[PDB]
């Protein structure tokens, strides 16, 4: 399954694992935090961030894409 | 939140995927668990973190090191797992 997630972005309230081709996964989600309230779940694979493919991104690149300045923070994730 | 899981590996498909080795939380991350597969029936779940395998620390294990530890000869396959 796939879906687009927009964060109202302040801590994001999630942790991620992986990076370079396993990919980048959400390892922890703070209950009632921003990521949790946005619909992100443990185990989700982050496919893209604001249109930027991160299927093959480094852990540092994934962190940077998520914290970089933007109009709206939008993610594409794959679960199950 | 920490458990000892026994995985009776019988040579068939184990039905899980793992991600090995900013901010990190320790252990080998279980990324995928096939519903009703061997790993699922054994008690493993997505999000779990394998801390050790038969007493061997795998907190810092690479993906292959973790695979080797899970597939090497042993009498029992006992996993130390942290769960949130």
């Amino acid at each position: 399954s796939v879906e687009e997630i927009r964060l109202p972005r302040g801590p994001l309230g999630l942790s991620i694992v992986g990076g370079s081709e396993p990919g980048v996964f959400i390892s922890k989600v703070l209950p009632r935090g921003l990521a949790a309230r946005s619909g992100l779940r443990v185990g989700d694979r982050i496919l893209a961030v604001n249109g930027q493919d991160v299927r093959d991104a480094t852990h540092q690149e994934a962190v940077s894409a998520l914290l970089r300045p933007c109009l709206e923070l939008s993610l594409l994730v794959r679960r199950d």
